[PDB]
């Protein structure tokens, strides 16, 4: 089994375009929530979703121009067009791009989304219903098919290892990058682009997501407010889109080409609640089982984990996670620090592990543990350090990462600095 | 790395919902093509599709109330609905319905779709649009996702292992199952439900996949001619619905139970073509590749191959699929035997894999060769066997299965005969 390291990353966030715009930003306390003016909402009960800011690519913005022409942003929905702009920008950062044979088969691609082309196949059902067959673009199926992501980005980067794509709902971007260093660690690959994408600011998804009373409706004249993990007033999710990339590369061939390492991918677990399609289980028993397995496959005791990114939604479960979390570290609960960037840059559904994958990278970089923003009246006691509003300067050396998706799904992945 | 056994089967398939009843019809012929009725099919270019024969439960019919409670069936897309049957069939096959606590956290499932409920997603769409978002259904997210199919799984059953979902297009359930093995051979779980389920006959699906030019459209008044891989005459794929699953299990803990075992997962291969987003490369090199990978995990050489269960979905491609294998297997062409299924059953899209991984491993049970229907004139002279009209008895203790999807997305998986 080899061992495996993330060289390179990308993110197309709420917060900006680009990964060190998007962690200032995020670091400095900014929200990207905001009213959704883009389609009509007036008669939405949730308004507000966290966005990412579109310009010329100046100033933190996002020009998809720069990833892809305009005639081919046509051609797709946009957790496509998001995905290629992440993995333009982590495989610039990991200086690789693949030009001889052995390089280009050695790299595969695996990036998942929750939901897809949600938004794009109600536009086809109105086309069909309304103009009839005869007028469904040619580029209708792949445009909406999830692994088109992965497609793109391998086409565009001539990447022709495995290629792959997962969909577990919020848990997508952590099994994206887990199951991505297995490639790696087993031997099918010795590069990876990996990670998760989203578009789900439309309004059949903002709909769907109010039927099943998941969103945040409270404060949609109030957006950077909305999203408050662990507070007392918490009323449900803020939807962001985006995609967060890492490049993932096995140790000796990182070490020998010189490539500079952000930090080391140790462990990887998962589990089943198998208890309701969409409410978190009560006791947390499934989201532990999860952590403990991570940590096991890791090699390492709660004692040596420093920060934690929770999965921290902003709903009722945001203290069900904490409850399990507690159990898992047992006495070390009081020099942990465990933040929701969700606070920050809202759900990005499938993308959310990978975005999260990407700041607690950060996290050990810097030594910086990003804030629970909004965290005003905290809903339970805890000796877990929550990050309350601003971030914390402190020792990070091991970061765990947590994914709890519908249906149950279960992620969690431990990074660990790079020594030796 | 610990070994890994099939010892359970399940397939709500176009022929009948269940593995023999299946199996049976299969090798006697059958096909399930025939006009669509159930929607408006006359102002599409293909009018036609391999539906599941639905009843009672009685005469291979499938009887979706034997799986699921009609109230909840209409919560979901059918794609989750032939999922639970399939499951069902495979751990009633296997004998496995974990009671304790350690039965239920080692026993996982994944299970993949390539489209999901695309059908299901225009629907509301057209709720949204017509009756307004205070119309849509609590159960219109959860019903569509892709991963609640292994949710659904997870509950009904209480399976608190890893709980995933894949989405690879034509590749999924050849993935889904290479990835379930995986799980098992690296410690994450002792038992696994793996496969894929599709429920792409729909007036949406069908207009969308003639929209990019992937369906027969010529033999609209010959169903069952249709589907006709590698003959000169064929004319694009024809769609088909269900869903494959396999019980898959470590081999210490199958013997130990004395479950059946049908054969062992000895190799699994990916790769991607890099080329273009629906269109095969010209060369086949990149299936290639993932064969060469598949045979290299398993340890064995060409030689070794007796059966192989192709891609094969009666297009333009079918021909670069036949090369690439020539290329891979040199000599032993003319010993071994290569069949496409879809000419009985059509493309089951994201199902595909995993019914062709429960046929090919009933071509080793049975040592027996499915036929390729319709193969009235090969495209091209191979010393290949392919199988033609009706199957073929012969020695069959390898099989490889093969499935290489849209986005260039490639896997293939290697079972052979278990001895010891």
């Amino acid at each position: 089994m080899r061992r495996v390291v993330i060289t390179g990353l990308g993110l197309v966030s709420p917060l900006a375009s680009g990964v060190e715009e998007t962690w200032k930003r995020l670091l400095a306390g900014e929200s990207g929530a905001r009213r959704v003016t883009e389609f009509e909402v007036d008669d939405l009960a949730c308004q507000i979703a966290c966005r990412i800011p579109v310009g010329d690519g100046t100033n933190g913005t996002f020009n998809p121009d720069l990833h892809m022409d305009p005639k081919e942003q046509r051609k797709v929905d946009p957790f496509i067009v998001y995905a290629v702009g992440a993995a333009d920008q982590a495989l610039d950062d990991a200086g690789w791009h693949p030009e001889n044979d052995e390089d280009q088969v050695r790299t595969g691609v695996l990036i998942g989304s929750g939901i897809g082309g949600i938004e794009g196949i109600v536009e086809a059902g109105y086309t069909l219903r309304d103009k009839g067959p005869r007028r469904i673009s040619p580029f209708f199926i792949p445009g909406r098919l999830i692994n088109l992501a992965s497609g793109h980005v391998s086409i565009k980067h001539k990447l022709r290892g495995p290629n792959h794509s997962v969909v577990t709902a919020c848990a997508t971007g952590t099994h994206a990058i887990g199951d991505a260093a297995r490639l790696i660690a087993f031997g099918d690959a010795d590069v990876m682009v990996a990670g998760g994408t989203e578009s789900p600011v439309s309004r059949i998804s903002l709909a769907g997501f109010a039927a099943c009373k998941a969103l945040s409706t409270e404060r949609n004249d109030d957006p950077t407010a909305a999203s408050r993990p662990y507070d007392e007033d918490r009323d449900g999710f803020v939807m962001g889109e985006g995609a967060g990339i890492v490049v993932l590369e096995e140790l000796e061939h990182a070490l020998a080409r010189g490539a500079k390492i952000y930090a080391e991918v140790i462990g990887y677990g998962m589990s089943g609640d198998a208890f309701h399609i969409t409410a978190p289980t009560e006791s947390g028993e499934g989201a532990q089982r999860c952590m403990v397995a991570a940590l096991k496959r890791a090699g390492i005791v709660p004692d040596e984990i420093d920060y934690i990114n929770a999965h921290g939604t902003s709903t009722m479960a945001d203290t069900i996670e904490l409850g399990a979390v507690e159990r898992v570290v047992g006495e070390a609960a009081a020099k942990i620090s465990m933040s929701s960037t969700k606070s920050s840059i809202g759900h990005l559904l499938g993308a959310a592990g990978a975005a999260e994958a990407v700041f607690s990278t950060l996290a050990i970089r810097d030594n910086i543990a990003p804030a629970t923003l909004n965290l005003d009246n905290p809903a339970a006691q805890t000796r877990i350090d929550l990050v309350p509003h601003k971030p914390r300067e402190r020792k990070i050396d091991v970061a765990l990462s947590n994914s709890f998706g519908f249906g149950g799904t279960n992620a969690s992945l431990v990074l660990r600095r790079y020594t030796a």
